[PDB]
């Protein structure tokens, strides 16, 4: 057996630490004629090489725009209907632009991973119908992955699946969509047998960039239900009438427990932004908003698109929870925060924690005096939940609008503490130059790569 797969939260905590921390880099929307890369990053503080780039798998296409990627295997194959003879060994790295899809291999040296297997977008559309392929994650019984919207940019969009072992593209995951249109991302609790998808906006609508009078119109904010099993949509639920963009889903990692965590990221009303609970109970999901952070005033130094609103909306993109299911994690990309929520009483989350980086905001530096452009966005929490990776950059052309200066890519490592605190590690820090860089996966796996089948 893999020694990363771990039947339980509790089992994955206890693992070894991460080595390595592999970061999807990306030029698409800096200008620059080179092609996106997958970055290998030395994260132990006893390598002679830590806290540098230890090497980068070169993409052989460019403005495939990486942002989300995973795992062809993980604990989920400890599943009663987990296949067999799979094992942590692929990185599956699509392109959010491309609609292309990279199978890079870890082994067997995990510091100089190779591209052994390339599906190119025309075969991804073809097969599933499906372009803008977004998150990536590994099933018992296959990969799976969202896009955005159809072969033409607008929609349904959707979940495909890629076969274990060809890594080929089988097609549409979804047998009875009901009246879903809109995708981003998903995750499951697969003991009970169910997968919950958000909804952010079609291709045509985002890649552009962000057009306020799209928002009431076309842009989403449900959360769908499914029959895992069944393929089928069976309830959905609105997280406000007002609130628009509802991104990252987070279950508790306990497959015993029938809740999770989303972020909608901006409010009509006054742009604020709010986490929501969903949770089942009474025989009926429910959900709940638990948390809201309210938008800054400002009046100077503020990008065109937030001028008339004289306010920084803090514009939470990105959600993350300890494997102890004891904290909830927030990047804020427009005020530039990162904040830690105890969710002990997930109802009722605690702030226990909150650094500044970046932010059009705080516009904070970083403590070793580092420049930090644009502000925290995706973010990666180790099994053991000390270490929180953090990096800056949502979309190509978003971050064209919202840091028109330039938005350079950087990795900053925060120390968590166990009972309550965060704080910025001094001496860590990745610099990607020009790259841009978006999300984090911890060799070994950490807190959104792997779900589980055991309490």
């Amino acid at each position: 057996r893999d020694p990363t797969f771990y039947p339980s939260p509790k089992m994955a905590m206890k693992a070894p630490p991460e080595d390595l921390a592999y970061v999807a880099c990306l030029y698409t929307g800096t200008g620059i004629n080179r092609a996106d890369f997958i970055a290998v990053v030395d994260v132990n503080p006893k390598s002679e090489t830590y806290s540098k780039i230890v090497h980068k798998v070169e993409l052989p296409y460019i403005n495939d725009e990486l942002h989300h990627f995973g795992w062809n295997a993980c604990s989920s194959a400890l599943c009663p209907n987990g296949k067999p003879n799979i094992e942590r060994r692929f990185l599956i790295v699509p392109g959010l632009r491309s609609s292309r899809i990279y199978i890079i291999d870890t082994k067997p040296n995990p510091r100089e991973p190779k591209i052994i297997k390339v599906i190119e977008p025309e075969e991804v559309k073809k097969v599933s119908g499906y372009s803008r392929l977004h998150t990536v994650h590994c099933g018992p019984d296959a990969i799976y992955i969202s896009a955005l919207g159809n072969e033409e940019g607008e929609g349904p969009g959707g979940i495909l699946m890629l076969d274990h072992y060809s890594f080929e593209p089988l097609g549409k995951w979804e047998i009875d969509r009901g009246d879903q249109y809109l995708a981003y991302d998903f995750w499951w609790n697969l003991p009970n047998e169910v997968l919950v998808s958000s909804e952010w906006a079609v291709p045509n609508t985002i890649e552009d960039g962000l057009k306020l009078e799209h928002l009431k119109d076309r842009y989403g904010n449900r959360i769908h239900f499914w029959d895992l099993r069944k393929r089928k949509r069976i309830h959905s639920l609105t997280l406000g009438e007002e609130n628009r963009m509802a991104l990252e889903l987070r279950p508790l990692h306990d497959p015993t427990k029938l809740m999770g965590f989303i972020n909608m990221v901006v409010s009509l009303k006054d742009l604020s932004s709010s986490i929501w609970l969903w949770f089942y109970e009474d025989g009926k999901w429910n959900a709940e908003k638990v948390i809201e952070i309210p938008a800054e005033p400002l009046e100077g130094n503020l990008p065109e698109i937030l001028k008339p609103f004289k306010a920084v909306p803090p514009l939470v993109t990105d959600i993350d929870i300890s494997l102890d299911d004891k904290f909830l994690y927030l990047s804020l990309w427009g005020i530039g925060e990162v904040r830690q929520y105890d969710i002990s009483n997930p109802f009722k989350p605690v702030l226990t924690g909150k650094v500044k980086l970046g932010g059009i905001f705080h516009r904070a530096d970083h403590p070793a005096g580092h420049k930090l452009t644009g502000a925290p966005q995706m973010l990666e929490i180790s099994r053991d939940g000390r270490r929180v990776y953090v990096t800056n950059s949502l979309y190509s052309t978003w971050d064209n609008q919202f840091y028109p200066e330039g938005l350079k890519g950087w990795m900053v490592k925060l120390n968590a503490n166990p009972s309550g605190g965060l704080e910025i590690d001094k001496e860590f820090f990745v610099d990607f130059g020009e790259a841009r860089s978006h999300q984090v996966r911890l060799s070994g796996g950490d807190a959104s790569s792997d779900s589980y089948c055991y309490p």
